[PDB]
């Protein structure tokens, strides 16, 4: 579970490309994103869904998120919860609910915007260590180092956490999903859109959610779960193809 | 890891960034003498470092008169600040004068002093005098192995349960087949148990981290790790506990037996 000191070092700046997306408006919320390429940034779907609201007509998502949404990437103590923010543009385009990512546009305001983390498409590691940055049931920028639970125990390990809400029919969706990786990790509460780094500190997915229970007065979770970078980019290529040679080959 | 009781592992980005601007000051020291071997380090005050004594008991060797050591020291011994890829294991070092005077073998520790030849010397770790914490998350850094410099966050056992838990890993690792055995002595383990100057976590830095500075959930030295009680099992050595002497009994020792060194060093 220890790293070394060179990918720590490494993390550490990249840490300040994840950035804290808050709302209040007609919904109050907060999720994790962090930037993806350009003035764009990546978040999850379901956060769009929480900005937005039930029974809302697509036409108006788009407005909706660039008058409510705001997104800090220097959030490290609480006096920098909602402090030096960048606006989002009035535009919502990519995105996809079953991989569950959206993609949203900054504002600039005359600041530094955050180093692209997409350097390139690598490889998901099949075991061994993960780092998760994000900000966890709405607190500072914290970085968690994780255990991958490789997919041919996906369906042993989640049956085992039952017999040591729920049932095995309802893991289905990840238990033989090549598109996610899964893990055991503590940012299992509101760090939807946190980047999950391999063992080298290379941006591998995007951490979605979790499945929550109590236990002793505590909340905790079966397993963690994140779509690959890999699968998002592919369907990126496929279903927005030019706007995919406008953003990343020029 | 959320299906026991388990403390946080995470930590804030502003702790892991104090941290990692600590880690330029933590060394691994080296040494090529009648033994070759090496050991962690830390920038303490000043030009001076600070480690623990059975390393230097490993560096000068069994048998030789004590006014020999320091000589044999600022001869063999050697330390890097920035091993942090195998290429650079070996490169851009200090040496250590030789002195040898600030030591305790009940407490584990041993000062020695860098000599400026032209190197960068570290920040040093100790700003004052920081609490012991009776649980939750620390962070040793370190040279784990002979490997690169690594940071690891592990739970604090606090002192009533010292007894009780390793015991309860004992029986558990030792009730399965007769070939568990223990590489420590029980007389070595009863030191430990009820006392208070030294803090007990669950790490995996139980080897070659000699020496390493622990620092405590906000980022403070509060400890220097010692060792760890060594078992095998099933052809692999794991470890019931790992334990540091704390800065508290360290500072308080060099008051109390070297009062003029301390008045020379630190006050003035």
């Amino acid at each position: 579970n220890s790293s070394s000191i060179k990918v720590v070092k490494l993390l550490v700046r990249l840490s300040d490309s994840v950035g804290y997306l808050f709302w209040d408006s007609a919904t109050t919320g907060y999720a994790t994103c962090f930037v993806f390429k350009g003035l764009f940034i990546l978040t999850c779907r379901h956060v769009i869904d929480s900005i937005v609201g039930d029974g809302i007509e697509p036409s108006k998502w788009a407005t909706i998120i660039g008058q409510c949404v705001r997104v800090t990437f220097g959030y490290e103590e609480l006096k920098d919860k909602e402090t030096n923010y960048f606006f989002v543009e009035p535009w919502f385009e990519i995105h996809n609910e079953e991989l569950d990512y959206a993609v949203l546009k900054l504002k600039e305001n005359g600041q530094q915007v955050p180093m692209e983390l997409y350097n390139g498409i690598t490889p998901v590691p099949l075991s061994g260590l993960i780092h998760i940055i994000g900000h966890p049931y709405g607190e500072k920028k914290q970085i968690d180092a994780c255990a991958v639970i490789p997919q041919g125990q996906r369906a042993k390990k989640c049956q085992e956490r039952v017999q040591s809400m729920y049932t095995q029919r309802s893991f289905q969706k990840i238990v033989h999903n090549p598109d996610v990786i899964t893990y055991d990790t503590e940012f299992f509460f509101g760090a939807a859109g946190s980047p999950v780094f391999d063992s080298k500190g290379s941006l591998v997915a995007m951490h979605a959610a979790g499945f929550a229970y109590t236990y002793q007065n505590e909340t905790r979770s079966i397993i963690e779960f994140g779509s690959t970078m890999e699968s998002i980019l592919l369907d990126i290529k496929q279903r927005h193809k030019p706007w995919y040679e406008e953003v990343f080959v020029n």
